[PDB]
């Protein structure tokens, strides 16, 4: 019955979406993709088929019931509107309407019955990767103890850059792996391929630097921030207190934190692994990885312990590893589309 | 003047001891080197000469005024009493005297005067690397606005795990690279060596879990604790709150903390980085990484913000990284003898 779109169908997140789309069997009679120009006219295969890649600024939207956008905030900004004038809903992979009070920001489990309904600029956005891998688990938490404060530290996959990322990891490697018993005693032996997309090398490395310094005096990025203002938006907790670092690892996918969670009353560790065993979208398992992470939906949830810094055990310290790509992008946009079409 | 030794001079830190006690120039007229039988026999050498390996259990320690130790706890529990009783000054990298309230556990510019002087064993203790890295840091921030909690979470290089951790990180990673990028939609796509050391394969992974779990149904490893018990003891913060979580990295060498740390009046970044600066030991960057810190001598910190979840701007959030070998371990212990015979 339903008719889709894939905006940006070219990129990983579209890749992840057609993957997807086809596995989950989503009930599309159409199915239409976009790129940009010199992307377009190219056919893609979809189940059976081959799929015209059309022009996403200035092909027709008409007859498309939702359009899946993943092709950066710009483009959003500008085709986001223009679709929604044609009567498609929008689900947005991209920051553009992230902060817009009239956008809902959802993660399909968490807020989908509480703010989808209420979009009146045709619009849903899609949060960030990694704020999204905590959600499931966070929410469950929450609905238990209430959620008062985080600390968070992230162990972030290069895909999160998108193929630049991958590529800059693995050229990297390639170049250095037949010399690096060598940085166990000087960091500096070898000759890397010089670092484009980050700030460092990014092979046999970590990065605490992700995204742009915001100019607000805080040091912290556009990233950092994002762990803030999303989590606020989603869980529905306008004054919750947040402090997080993002950190780049050598992973390919699989984005993983480390997470101190503060609550309103007492809450152990037994009593959150007895709430998230059950949980949607979540799988506890005793050390996460973004490994296990990566090809699979849920997100992975252990080591969990008290925080004896937050007195009268109401804090925890848990550990969270979560595909970027999956939930933590093209799956969360395919789990809203069948939510809306249900 | 000095007689110095070196028990486990054949290991990753027995080495690094050796590289730095001939570039520092250490005021030795004489050197012995310890292994355990089937290493001993053998020479190994050292600035102009070839010195023999004795056996550390049977040779006799007499005429040594310092002895440094990397050979174990086990080893460490019997031998450096011995060696003491032959009055030998022991400086142990092991864990074996770290709880030991007659033992000082000593970080070299931190509380040498403070705590080293009393040593009624003729022990001092080295410090777990982890929290060593992050000592020089801290202790500056505690001295000017009182430090009274930690929150931290680790991103650690495998040659911590000596050269067992350095091999499974380089064969996994030779196995794999061929077809890395399919690690991006897959993370079971490829054929890793099966791990040894660690509980999940390291190249290309992130591992939230170092050490034994402690038997105190706290779910926290070995490690976990070290970064609360040890901060305590060297910073002579008896009741300091700490929670931390120690994460395997593929990185050859250099540990970093991503670390949210509560003081007792206001600290602004501004002034942490005014303070941090000048420091001995350290070095102010805008991006700390190990590749940096791996064949240097200073705590690299940088990523300094305030932490909005701490009320009046008591809190912090910064990034540390350092090289575990040398300041983690080797140069620690150098600069204790250095200290002890000045």
């Amino acid at each position: 019955g339903l008719s889709i779109g894939i905006v940006g169908a070219t990129g990983q997140v579209g890749q992840v979406m057609r993957t997807l789309l086809d596995e989950r069997d989503f009930p599309a009679s159409a199915v239409r993709f976009f790129a940009s120009a010199r992307s377009q006219g190219r056919k893609l295969a979809f189940r059976g088929q081959e799929i015209e890649v059309e022009d996403a600024e200035t092909a027709d939207p008409s007859g498309l019931d939702i359009a899946l956008f993943s092709a950066g905030s710009a483009m959003s900004k500008v085709q986001a509107p223009r679709f929604a004038a044609a009567g498609v809903t929008v689900i947005d992979n991209s920051s553009a309407w992230r902060k817009d009070p009239d956008v809902p920001l959802v993660v399909s489990e968490v807020n989908f019955e509480r703010d989808a309904h209420r979009r009146p600029k045709g619009i849903i956005a899609n949060p960030n990767c990694t704020t999204m891998a905590a959600m499931p688990v966070l929410k469950v938490l929450h609905d238990e103890a209430r959620l008062v404060r985080l600390v968070v530290s992230s162990y972030q996959a290069v895909s999160g850059s998108g193929l630049a990322g991958v590529a800059e990891l693995a050229e990297q490697a390639r170049a250095v792996i037949g010399g690096a018993e060598q940085l166990v005693y000087d960091g500096g032996a070898l000759e890397f391929p010089p670092p484009n997309t980050y700030v460092a090398p990014i092979a046999f490395n970590v990065v605490p630097l992700a995204g742009s310094l915001v100019d607000d005096g805080s040091g912290e990025t556009d990233e950092d921030q994002k762990l803030r203002f999303e989590s606020r938006k989603i869980l529905g907790i306008p004054d919750l207190l947040v402090s997080g670092t993002c950190v780049r690892v050598p992973v390919f996918t699989g984005h993983s934190l480390s997470i101190n969670a503060e609550f309103a009353q007492p809450l152990s560790p037994e009593r959150a692994r007895e709430l998230l065993d059950g949980a949607t979208g979540v799988q506890l398992v005793d050390v996460p990885t973004p490994l296990a992470a990566a090809g699979v939906d849920e997100s992975l949830v252990g080591r969990i312990r008290r925080d004896p810094g937050v007195p009268d055990g109401r804090g925890l310290a848990l550990f969270v590893s979560g595909d970027n790509l999956r939930k933590g992008a093209a799956l969360n946009t395919i789990q809203i589309a069948e939510l809306l079409t249900a």
